[PDB]
């Protein structure tokens, strides 16, 4: 008899096209974690490099003999459908700069399982994976779980909390620049985030770098490697490299309020005699808090409403509008010289993690993001969608009890009353608005500094501002 992998039906995949290769690595991999306890007991000679290969390859081997079952979480159908839609769609993100890859992931929001995925446009006439191989920055889609995600969640801040987008300068002098913008004063982190304004986000970092916020430690947990934290333009997704597969992990804890499960493409490695070599546990971990979880879903779910960075909802409207009608939340980067588009997407019960890029490095059109990989993605996700009706889900995002709402003047972020300016002590008010916190006490009074980020000329300005009350 000889070793098979399987659909999470029970299907046969193939007997030991992307879809071969990953469940075969993945399944090597699970296969040498296990050789390396069977006894073998290692720690350590683990690390010397002679071994690893030595395992490596006995683990090849182990599946080519050995005769075992293999079970992945593919559902075979969503995974065929995946393959059609860039099969029939994937020149829609060609943009007259060659061809443009593409690479996605689409995750159960409670499993951490992988329903399927696009490795690239084409296996034959290239192989690099770009579902699960490739790495490129994350850019303006790490924002949400490094910087407001995080901020939010150590109650520093809340839903309409204030944030300088004033112009200013990292530490060699050079301005923070926004595509084009030098800055523009104050906003919402509403705004912010519906527009990725670069400084709002390098100062929530910095804040955060000032309490000392054990960032590394919420990263790691997702599942994240970063090798220097103490890089002023991190937030912004400097000096972070990461793979469809692995941040489309990170969007999956956002939409699972709060709460990582772990990604996976194998459920159950099972041997010629019925014997488990290897099964998945389900370790959940609370890495956001149900209050900061869910207040992010909520401004998650302007990102795309208010169109300023993605045409997808309008897309998706168009060729489906019932199904454009679920809850859907997202966010989207551009990287420097636009040679990488990214654009994530959740509805509460899955996620769909989208890369789309030149192999080599170059640049795509201005337009690639914005349109071609949304567009595109609306198609995938229609797809999707034909092909297993239920999947997406209707339920709604939900505020958590937990969340604590406060009111706020518009003006700035926080309750209003009386504050010191420069003589002339001032009865603060103007309209307000319900802000959302994810700490136990709520928005503080109004404070001469009510923003996050901001320089003492800023402040000034922006005062003077608000004085014609
Ligand atoms: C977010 O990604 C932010 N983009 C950038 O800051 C930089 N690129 O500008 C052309 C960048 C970030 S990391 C890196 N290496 N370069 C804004 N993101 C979007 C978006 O798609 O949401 C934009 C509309 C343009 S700039």
């Amino acid at each position: 008899s000889i070793s098979e992998i399987t659909y999470s039906d029970g299907t046969v995949i193939a007997s030991i096209d992307y879809l071969y290769f990953t469940t075969l690595a993945e399944a090597q991999e699970r296969m040498y974690d296990y050789l390396a306890q069977r006894d073998n007991v290692s720690a350590k000679e683990l690390k010397n490099e002679a071994t690893q290969k030595f395992y490596r390859d006995l683990a090849a081997k182990e599946i080519e003999n050995g005769g075992y079952k293999i079970t992945t979480t593919i559902d075979q159908k969503i995974h065929s459908a995946m393959q059609s839609a860039v099969a029939d769609y994937g020149y829609l993100l060609d943009d007259g700069t060659g061809r443009v890859e593409v690479g996605n992931v689409l995750m159960d929001n409670q499993t951490g399982a992988i329903l399927g995925f696009v490795g690239g446009r084409n296996y034959q006439e290239n192989q690099n994976n770009h579902a699960f191989d490739t790495k490129r920055s994350p850019a303006s889609t790490t924002k949400p779980l490094l910087a407001y995600g995080i901020a939010i969640d150590q109650g520093l801040m809340g839903s309409e909390t204030i944030l300088s987008n004033y112009p200013t300068n990292f530490a060699n002098g050079n301005p923070i620049m926004y595509a084009n913008s030098k800055g523009t004063g104050m906003m919402t982190l509403g705004e912010a985030l519906n527009y990725s304004w670069n400084i709002p986000a390098y100062w929530t970092y910095r804040m955060l770098r000032e309490n000392g916020v054990d960032v590394k430690g919420y990263m790691e947990k997702m599942g994240y490697e970063i090798p220097e934290y103490g890089i002023e333009s991190l937030p912004m997704g400097g000096g972070i490299e990461v793979t469809v597969a692995q941040h489309t992990n990170g969007y999956q804890t956002l939409a699972n309020n709060g709460v990582y499960h772990q990604k996976h493409v194998i459920s159950k490695i099972e041997a010629a005699d019925g014997r488990v070599v290897y099964e998945y546990q389900d370790k959940p971990v609370q890495v956001y808090s149900k209050a900061t979880a869910t207040i992010m879903q909520g401004l998650l779910r302007e990102v795309l409403s208010s169109r300023v960075t993605t045409t997808f909802k309008s897309n998706l409207t168009s060729l489906n509008p019932t199904l454009a009608n679920a809850d859907w939340i997202g966010k989207t980067g551009t990287t420097n010289q636009d040679e990488n588009m990214w654009l994530m997407l959740s509805t509460p019960r899955l996620t769909l993690g989208g890369w789309i890029g030149h192999d080599d490095n170059h640049s795509l059109s201005q337009q690639a993001g914005y349109s071609n990989n949304s567009n595109y993605m609306a198609h995938l996700v229609n797809a999707i969608q034909q092909a297993s009706p239920s999947i997406w889900g209707n339920e709604r995002f939900a505020l958590d009890p937990s969340v604590v709402k406060s009111e706020v003047l518009k003006s700035t972020g926080q309750k209003p009353g009386k504050v010191s300016v420069e003589g002339k002590e001032v009865e603060v008010t103007g309209s307000t608005v319900t802000s959302y916190w994810a700490n136990k006490s709520g928005a503080p009074a109004t404070s001469y500094r009510f923003a996050i980020g901001g320089s003492d000329a800023d402040y000034q300005n922006a005062w003077s501002s608000i004085v014609g009350s």
